[PDB]
């Protein structure tokens, strides 16, 4: 079975806004973003070492959800759980593979983004 999907409510900034309805939304859109969608299904993909390696697991969905409940104090926070996104996919497959290399274009576009934010 799956590991529970990472807490996404703590209990509005213009920078978080503009994370969510323009950087986080343009990325959703983009047509490498399925693998990132939700969280690491490794039961049904079958990858019983996925979440031995990764321990801080993360998705563009979990940001969502964050991003809606207003998780995050800051922009920084949540910036950081794109880079926890991005580098656990760099961890856990190889060099050269083609999702390494959707993740590449996902962040180099999501810094992009947020080279132009409030
Ligand atoms: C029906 O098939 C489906 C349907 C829905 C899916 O997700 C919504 C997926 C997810 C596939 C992957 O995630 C995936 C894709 C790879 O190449 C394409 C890969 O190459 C080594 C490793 C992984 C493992 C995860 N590695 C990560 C996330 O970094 C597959
Ligand atoms: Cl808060």
């Amino acid at each position: 079975t799956n590991p529970p999907p990472p807490e996404t409510s703590n209990p509005q900034t213009n920078q978080l806004q503009y994370l969510l309805r323009v950087v986080l939304k343009t990325l959703w859109k983009h047509q490498f973003a399925w693998p990132f969608q939700q969280p690491v299904d490794a039961v049904k993909l079958n990858l019983p070492d996925y979440y031995k390696i990764i321990k801080t697991p993360m998705d563009m969905g979990t940001i969502k959800k964050r991003l809606e409940n207003n998780y995050y104090w800051n922009a920084q926070e949540c910036i950081q759980d794109f880079n926890t996104m991005f580098t656990n996919c760099y961890i856990y497959n190889k060099p050269g593979d083609d999702i390494v290399l959707m993740a590449e274009a996902l962040e180099k576009l999501f810094l992009q983004k947020i080279n132009e934010l409030p």
